[PDB]
């Protein structure tokens, strides 16, 4: 039960390893923004700017500045992204691009709303960290675009996706200081009700990625799809929100679901959770289904640490230890820093990178910070 | 040098194994069209109708009826698809859907032109096999939509894809009997010139998937991408077209390129060709890059058999044998019929299916038929 050693492990990994890696290798001080396409050793292999990741990195450094320590270098790193993004990130109608060239010329315009999501979250927390009022309105613009486009984010077979209420819930938390208290309260209750009613299958105790509007299943590739890590991440989002109202019943239901997903999705031959599974045991359409991904395992560490902190349930601690041994031994790279993102089913490195189009300065530092928080809270009552 | 035994191997695999599998398990005689989502044993795991594959299956049975033997059952199988597709396959503007429900209700409308491509090819050959004149105009409609939309199939970084002239070349061959002789001649010469000028890198002797309009490379994920099997398939397309004009120089250049790609893309640890590679040795964005796919290896068998038949070059025969031993021992399923589509890098079955959203009655029977043709021609001068 060495909670204090775990707290120290996560604190040291965040401050001395992971943040250091991004500080040393990712800053584009000449043109603004960040290089995310970094190989195992931190070498740059592509200079394109993927806006999700640009915004996530602004958020991470702004958050840590605001909540942990006002280190000048963290704020300067956040500014290097925020200024670049404010100048180049949006089309004439204020919609966020998906990708730019190094110098900020637009490459890709997205159909989704997740670009706007990450922009709202980043500029909200940058506004707070930097005391930059202009960033508040950038954030508010991006946020109303998400709620406006929520119901069709992009007749025969109506379906809706878990990702939409998920990101809108967690985002609303990040927008709290800028929103009417009632608006916050309502969206939070509604998104939580939708996630726990429609996407949670009461009979199987599992989260589905896509359901009909009334929560019923549809027998098709989309309607059979399970993404173990995605559902686990949603559940700690739900825990975090339920904790605010001390809704212990909802916290415990979320923990039930996390344990169900882990028991369902663990690879008994090689260890780790599968990336995708078909709920009915049919062959998935995803060629990457059996792969072992960094964030799937990190968000599981967060959910189990948070579940144990919030409920004290022994099963969370037992699963925490099992997940810890697997994730730390397979993804963490002690020699060069940071975590590998992509392993094959056997746990072998599949892409020799620390960042890319979809991995940047976000899931790893956020998860390490959150786990540090849970174990520190466990060791030291507030 | 047992050419006759190879001819017999391919003939028997096509007629007694592969066509039999699709005849036994894939026909939707109640509603029309075909079930492609078939597991290892032929069991159906999804009833959706993926229009690419519906059209490809109409083409395969129509082609064999027209070129091999007028078996009544083959034409009835082709009709079961063609009638279903004519009734349900197109929107009000005559554009082909990407997917329908079992009964033909539209699910997905595609942005690309490859749906129209496969529809033009299918209805062209169905028109010929069935003597159905109405199918000619369905085909001609679909074909002019492809040429009309060829230049933007769906300012900062202009790029074009190999798939477009590739499919337009091979398609033009399948439309020959319906087109002005001059129109055929021109498109064929132009598509061949574009493929062999712009997408073929003269210095590396390799095919690139995406280049700038003038054929120059762009240093980005798309511009570094190699798809070994895709380039090999394009090269036998080029061989087939060059053979028509007895353009021996072009035939031999295409064979040069096939041999270059095989030497570049062969997995020296586990055997087989990689699905995707980054030309500059950076980490790919494709999580499926190291996988071993049925059509990648089948189109390589076709290209090597055809290359050897057309040129007699010993290297083609040596690579044929190497590829044959790998592909037949890893993909062919003697117990239940047909070929697995999807193996991991080690050659282990990754998806336990014989068909799905992207694998249907096309690459396997076409490749087995073409290889039968090459070895029969080698054994028996015409
Ligand atoms: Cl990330
Ligand atoms: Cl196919």
């Amino acid at each position: 039960y060495n909670f204090q050693a775990l707290a120290e492990l996560y604190k040291n990994a965040l401050l001395n390893d992971v943040l250091s890696f991004w500080e040393k290798y990712s800053l584009d001080w000449q043109q603004g923004g960040y290089f995310t396409c970094l190989d195992r050793e931190g070498k740059i292999y592509d200079t394109d700017k993927f806006i999700w990741l640009q915004n996530r990195q602004v958020w991470t450094f702004s958050m840590l500045y605001n909540q942990l320590e006002k280190r000048e270098n963290w704020l300067k790193i956040a500014s290097n992204g925020a200024n670049f993004l404010a100048q180049h990130g949006r089309d004439s109608d204020g919609n966020w691009y998906f990708a730019l060239t190094r110098e900020g010329k637009p490459l890709v315009h997205p159909y989704n709303i997740f670009s706007d999501c990450f922009a709202a979250m980043a500029f909200s927390k940058y506004a707070l960290a930097g005391g930059e009022e202009w960033a508040k309105d950038v954030a508010m613009q991006a946020y109303n675009n998400v709620l406006r486009r929520k119901d069709n984010p992009k007749g025969t077979r109506p379906m809706k996706s878990l990702a939409v209420p998920m990101i809108l819930a967690n985002l609303t938390l990040e927008m709290e200081w800028l929103l009417p208290k009632e608006t916050l309260e309502n969206v939070l209750a509604e998104t939580v009700r939708e996630v726990m009613t429609d996407f949670l299958d009461q009979e199987r105790g599992l989260m589905y990625e896509n359901v009909a509007p009334d929560g019923s299943h549809i027998d098709c590739f989309e309607g059979r799809l399970i993404n173990p890590g995605h559902g686990i991440e949603a559940m700690w989002f739900i825990m975090d929100i339920a904790r605010r109202q001390n809704d212990t019943k909802t916290i415990n239901q979320a923990v039930d679901v996390v344990l169900n997903i882990l028991n369902f999705a663990w690879d008994s031959e090689y260890g780790g959770l599968y990336y995708f599974m078909d709920a009915d045991g049919h062959p998935p359409q995803q060629l990457e289904w059996d792969q072992k991904l960094w964030w799937v395992h990190l968000e599981s560490l967060v959910a189990l640490a948070m579940g144990y902190r919030l409920t004290g349930r022994e099963a969370c601690w037992e699963w925490y230890q099992k997940m810890h041994d697997y994730a730390w031994s397979h993804f963490a790279d002690s020699e060069y820093g940071e975590w590998f993102g992509y392993l094959n089913r056997r746990g072998e490195v599949l892409l020799n990178l620390k960042g890319g189009k979809w991995k940047g300065c976000f899931h790893v530092p956020r998860a390490l910070y959150l786990c540090w928080q849970q174990f520190e809270a466990i060791a030291t009552p507030l």
